[PDB]
């Protein structure tokens, strides 16, 4: 109804990186993704997964500590900060990170939000996911707010009710984008990425294979790695939910969109990504 | 000897469901798994495998607290409620679930059958199995009850021994599903199953790769998924008796019918469900 | 030096059992592992794997408590006898089993010992390796005793020196097997299985990636497995060493011989038996 | 600019040893490894798995005991000495290894040099990685001592400033082996081995895949394998540098560098040595 671009294959050959001979782990920078609560374990592991899997340099988690042993033997690359969701409501972060991802498996709590208070405080780019959105304002900051809300995580922050975003959702996330000065991931079939400069695209990728628990999760890892790896942190953005989006189109290739596990979009990442460089 | 049909690759075809471009997990469903046990944790693992391949939209395993970091690590996408089974003999589900399933890795004990009581007050369909399977009646409600005895559990639920039983499965299968007005899948080579309606079919998929500890485990995982995504839940439970007798099939082409482990089920499902679209 | 035949691939063609469609997990018999410690964990998820591998119906695993977690990731379809080592030192044995296997990862102690006393008051064949290999003597029994050393193993067994006993390897397990009544499975290259009633063969399969820890833990599994499936137990023997030798070589032919890791081989047993079938 | 030859694929054919059908794994030695911490632990599941990927007869992990846990699953056939690392602090060590590692991630304390002072008084090959890389001088003994240095553990050992390093990387490579007596792995693009005896190469293999957590701690694994099966440790070393990078190529042929995990290197490695062979 806007003509709303799609963000496409052009585009995304245009913009990734390339990962150069002379470059060392430190030219790709560290992330933090404070994510996964006793309770909710997973989405960290999948989110871990997934911002390794995307171009960063190193990997600090900073979970629950019974989540941490869960963890390690999946992704033995990652580093932790210990209990480091929760430490982060109290303590300011002391450390340089190249982006930071807050919310997957976390409660939607006060002390979450705390924890989301500090994190703004930092100057890197920072990605606000499931438990850490929630019905507020932002300060002002160098580096983008990301926000990755799904429909109902997007009437928890905004009102509007999903049957009336759905008829309208990149007129809805383009006013919220710019109301809020965040880029909104608005998801769902044709994802809304809305840009608070008023740029915003849809995404032509994926299909139904993504409509189930935990490939939100992997998306959010996809985007905090890629964050630390593009010089640009829209196309950052815009390049994660297109090739997360493309491998479940590889996956339905040979099986059936009924029988993903969201764990595999990272396994199958490696080789979609190649097609596009 | 009473002429049951197979239930044949074009009725699978036939009635196998679309994932559309439109949908979202909420449009799959969540299922609740209540399985494993600290003594037998494995079928929890086996079950919630199944179950997230086969179709719904969010899995929820009520496992034991000692449990579930051994599920995490390979199955990340589901979620938990801590000692559900235990909790559900205590408490009425508050929450709303698309299908759920109980019995696999829990003891037969009273306790088991409280927490059964309280799942068949859901309007959904439920899936009884391995230690939730008990001589006794089922209330009126409104979703079918579907049991999964293998001949020994039939023996426990009926007192027809197991030698009189294997002369005249069908009839056995079809007079209890009457009696119980539950639906009976009867496992075996050409496993039965029989509806409370009369309706009975055979299932002409699988192999002896079967005949080994867990994959009853897998299927019940795969009949709650399957009732997540079939609008009919006895298509549902076709489809998944006859997908995962082809997943042996398939195995038994390139390796031998005495080595194949149960979770290699759910890693085949992904192609064989593909085949049938 | 003794014109010792080897057991070839004509012979496994012939002993290999079917697993026909009318079987159920009954028919290949429930087999126990006592393996694993606090101190040697690894020992009990390989020598579990070769046997789940190998054509059981089903795994108890009597392993440390510890140990139990470690397992269920990798190989859900086992179940557990908690602490049953150490309980099989105290208790006689209540159930039936097919086959027992005792001795990987476990200490060379007294109370193993013990617990090997207990396990040879069952009627079902018995494999005692690693720890559980001493020397002593065998009560008269119906089933066989399978013992299976490698060359320092067998020398705190007879007292012959490795030195000595390398130069005339299948006299030495010829003459140990009849005096102690027990089949010999001499391990090495040419590996010698050496039964109490003086039959004397060699396995003509595997190669230097076998050199490596963890792949007689394998094996062990490999041969406990098949004596479920077997009805000749000295088929089973045989059978067991001869297709995890040639795993090894199947690796060989695209992979380096360094390179091996033990868990491997039975990711390669499915295979490589077809081929045999 | 000082004209450092390149270890050549020639190099490298000419000096992988064979595994001959009359080993044992004695023939190719135990291994010590001290890593792995509480705080670090997946380091020494990297490590691991390069070691036992590495040729190697046995494997002896020294790790805090809360790791041990976690490598199990991933690599059962790996033993342990629990708390090793800082059991050596205060320990001579007893047993004899083929050669030993230290350091992946352990932190950089005094307690860890106690440790590294214990191992240095074995006669092996010893390597010093990540957290016992520090500022010091190592004493005469027969087995050589290799560190592992990135260019900021270099300046931590060194004083040598990483802008200045940079310039005259096989310069200051080699003057600091000869000062200290030490190899001199010095990491990056065009990895630097330095020997205390004057001979230095550059390694010709790798690409920006490897600049990313772990990659460093796979290394030191497989360093410490080919030192078991290697009779020259010079030869290991190289060998070791070059198959790693070897691995990263491989997997850019069809996968985006922006997305290996480190411990892929080690699932690579069997078919690339292969090549080699
Ligand atoms: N039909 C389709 N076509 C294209 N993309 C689709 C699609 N359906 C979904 N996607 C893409 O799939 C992804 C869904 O992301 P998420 O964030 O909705 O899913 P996650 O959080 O992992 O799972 P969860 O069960 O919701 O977890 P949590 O407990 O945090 O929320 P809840 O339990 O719902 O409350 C997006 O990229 C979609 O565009
Ligand atoms: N020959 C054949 N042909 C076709 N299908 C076959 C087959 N043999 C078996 N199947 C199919 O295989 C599946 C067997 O399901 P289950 O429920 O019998 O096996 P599960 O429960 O996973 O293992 P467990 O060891 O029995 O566990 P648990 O402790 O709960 O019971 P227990 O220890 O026996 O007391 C069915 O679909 C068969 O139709
Ligand atoms: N060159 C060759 N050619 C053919 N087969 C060979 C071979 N080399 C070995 N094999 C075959 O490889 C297997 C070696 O079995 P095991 O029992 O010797 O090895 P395991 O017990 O798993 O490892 P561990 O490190 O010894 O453990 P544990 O702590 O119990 O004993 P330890 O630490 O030595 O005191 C046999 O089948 C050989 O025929
Ligand atoms: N562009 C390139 N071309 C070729 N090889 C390359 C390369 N970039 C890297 N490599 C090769 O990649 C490897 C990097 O090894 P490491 O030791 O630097 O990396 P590790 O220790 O595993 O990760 P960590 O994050 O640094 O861990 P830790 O906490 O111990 O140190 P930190 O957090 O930095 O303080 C070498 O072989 C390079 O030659
Ligand atoms: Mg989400
Ligand atoms: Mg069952
Ligand atoms: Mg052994
Ligand atoms: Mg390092």
């Amino acid at each position: 109804a806007m003509n709303v671009p799609f963000w496409t294959e052009e585009h995304v050959r245009a913009t990734l990186p390339e990962r150069d001979a002379e470059s060392h782990k430190g030219t790709y920078g560290t992330a933090l993704l404070l994510a996964g609560s006793d309770d909710m374990p997973g989405a960290a592991l999948l989110a871990g997964l997934g911002a390794m899997r995307s171009g960063l340099g190193k990997l600090v988690i900073g979970t629950s500590e019974n989540v941490i042993p869960l963890i390690v033997p999946v992704l033995p690359e990652a580093t932790y900060w210990r209990d480091g969701w929760k430490k982060a409501a109290d303590a300011q972060l002391e450390e340089t990170y190249r982006a930071i991802a807050i919310g997957p498996g976390l409660p939607q709590t006060e002390s979450v939000q705390q924890a989301v208070d500090h994190v703004l405080t930092a100057d890197c780019p920072v990605i606000l996911d499931a438990g850490a959105l929630a019905k507020r304002t932002y300060p002002k900051r160098e580096g983008p707010v990301i926000l990755t809300p799904h429909p109902g995580e997007f009437f928890r922050m905004t009102g509007v009710p999903v049957n009336e975003l759905q008829k309208k959702r990149a007129e809805y996330a383009k006013e919220w984008a710019a109301q809020l000065q965040t880029v909104i991931v608005l998801k769902g079939n044709q994802t809304v990425i809305a840009f608070p400069d008023g740029d915003c695209w849809l995404n032509p990728t994926g299909n139904g294979a993504l409509a189930k628990g935990g490939t939100g999760d992997t998306l959010t890892g996809m985007i905090l790695g890629m964050l630390c790896c593009h010089e640009d942190p829209k196309h950052a953005v815009l390049n994660a939910v297109y090739l997360h989006g493309a491998c479940a189109e590889l996956w339905t290739d040979e099986h059936s969109a009924h029988t993903l596990l969201a764990h595999e979009l990272s396994d199958i990442l490696p080789r979609v990504w190649k097609r596009f460089e």
